[PDB]
């Protein structure tokens, strides 16, 4: 039994090594994880920053912000992994050989690998979020499916004012989102208005979304919709249970969220809310613009081995376990005999996952056992297709066939000084954006009055230099 410290959080939860997935991994690898993040910590960014001041680094450092993680490597906090992989990680060695695009995500500008990313199965499923609306509420109110942002506005107003759930109460929450930080709230609100809360590419150039007039318009509109009760008054505080709560209580009318899990509610709530039909629609058009910037990335976050780890060989073997057939299946599907059984050598989920008696989504059930826990593993789309509804599967194709999805800007990588400065600027600007966007949407500040000063503040923090760094790396 090898006791191994780790910093690991995901979706606001510190990794619990007693979860079934990690107990099995412990048996198979003899690695016993001990988290340095405690169970009452839910802010991964603040926890990571605090962790950096605590002295000795944990053996394994997992983090969702890969640019920060790579900077830690460049500074010597994380060790290079490439020799460790070549000598002791045959599964990872093979994975990088077979997948050059994925290998590119793991290699820093200086040629070292400081982290193993958590890869999506991008070349099998590359869409992410889509727009959903309560078709049964449309039918009840005699309304057509809205196809433009103005029509959405009018439709949401009808949801708010005309009691579509039929209970005589003004309790409807027309548009809602699902998030565990301010960035994710903004992400699922501003795409409506063809804005972006992050960096994006435009004709060969890299631009900062929150500095654009499209973002100003998005926030100004959202402020109006907020005041009129068309978007959830609790958007910034409701947290990751928002969708579960608002749909299961027949309050929510529309959202922007991941296609498979959001599609699971029709079956999930069919008995509880007769006629419930939360239906995928193409992104609403804004003056003819039919595009969404919601796309799956090749990876999200990653983990590395710190300079303070006593036994890195043992740890790279732990990293490698997740790329074995059995280890990858474990990460993706949970435990054989519990979450799935093998049928002709292929995992098929059980009723526990597919027909959960407490209305948990299939993905929610899988996360509860430690499956899909973001570390540095490789997702398998067969897991997603294994619980996705027929409507979800048709939905992927709907979005792809209609060419509405714009690829995400890959995370750019820089040389050491530029990387340190970019992350510093990017982080400082993020704080300003998230402060002002809340103030403006909630009505405590006036965006028309304050926008120019906000832009000057971003510039003061280094927006132009960040723009230059981004475009050199592009
Ligand atoms: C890597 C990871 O855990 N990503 C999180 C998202 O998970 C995706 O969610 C869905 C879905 O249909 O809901 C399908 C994908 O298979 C799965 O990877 C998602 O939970 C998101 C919510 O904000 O958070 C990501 O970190
Ligand atoms: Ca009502």
């Amino acid at each position: 039994p090898k006791e191994t410290t780790i910093f690991a959080m995901h979706l606001g939860k510190a990794l619990d090594p007693n979860l079934p997935v990690f107990v099995k991994a412990e048996k198979d690898t003899n690695i016993k994880l001990v988290n340095v993040a405690s169970q009452n910590q839910t802010d991964q960014i603040q926890a990571y920053n605090l962790m950096l001041t605590e002295g000795k680094l944990p053996d394994i450092v997992s983090y969702e912000l890969s640019a920060d993680l790579e900077n830690l490597g460049i500074e010597g906090g994380l060790i290079p992994l490439e020799d460790l992989i070549n000598q002791h990680a045959p599964n990872l060695k093979k994975f990088f050989e077979e997948n050059p695009r994925y290998k590119k995500d793991a290699v820093a500008v200086d040629g070292h690998i400081y982290m193993i990313p958590n890869y999506y199965d991008y070349f099998n499923i590359k869409v992410s979020q889509g727009y959903f609306i309560r078709q049964d509420w449309l039918e009840k109110l005699g309304l057509k499916e809205p196809r433009t942002v103005d029509e959405l506005y009018t439709t949401l107003k009808a949801f708010r004012e005309k009691d579509p759930n039929g209970n005589g109460k003004k309790d409807e929450v027309p548009f809602f989102v699902r998030a565990n930080n301010v960035r994710k709230v903004l992400t699922s609100l501003v795409d409506l208005f063809k804005a972006s809360p992050i960096w994006y590419e435009e004709n060969g150039m890299v631009k900062y979304g929150p500095a654009q007039k499209e973002f100003k318009h998005a926030i100004k509109e959202l402020s109006k919709w907020y005041k009129e009760g068309l978007i959830d008054e609790e958007i910034f505080t409701r947290g990751l249970e928002s969708r579960d709560y608002l749909l299961s209580n027949n309050l929510g009318g529309a959202t922007d969220d991941w296609i498979a899990s959001t599609s699971s509610y029709n079956r999930n709530l069919a008995d509880k809310i007769p006629g419930f039909n939360l239906k995928l629609v193409l992104p609403y058009e804004l003056n003819g613009n039919a595009k969404t910037r919601h796309a799956r990335t090749t990876y999200l976050g990653g983990w590395g081995i710190s300079k303070d780890a006593k036994d890195p060989v043992s740890l790279i073997k732990y990293f490698d376990y997740w790329y074995s057939v059995e280890g990858r299946r474990l990460w993706n599907f949970g435990i054989e005999g519990s979450e799935y059984t093998l049928v002709d050598g292929k995992p098929v989920f059980t009723d526990k996952v597919l027909k959960n008696p407490d209305g948990k989504t299939p993905l929610a059930v899988l996360r509860e056992v430690g499956a899909q826990y973001r570390l540095g593993a490789f997702q398998d789309a067969q897991y997603e297709l294994g619980w996705a509804s027929e409507s979800a599967k048709a939905g992927y194709k709907y979005y792809m066939d209609n060419d509405v999805v714009l690829d995400e800007l890959p995370i750019l990588k820089y040389t050491k000084e530029k990387s340190k400065e970019f992350v510093s600027i990017d982080t400082a600007m993020r704080a300003v954006v998230e402060e002002k966007a809340q103030q403006w949407i909630l009505g405590s500040g006036d965006i028309d009055k304050e926008w120019d000063a906000y832009i000057k503040r971003l510039e003061n923090l280094g927006l132009s230099k960040a723009e230059q760094i981004q475009n050199e790396a592009f």
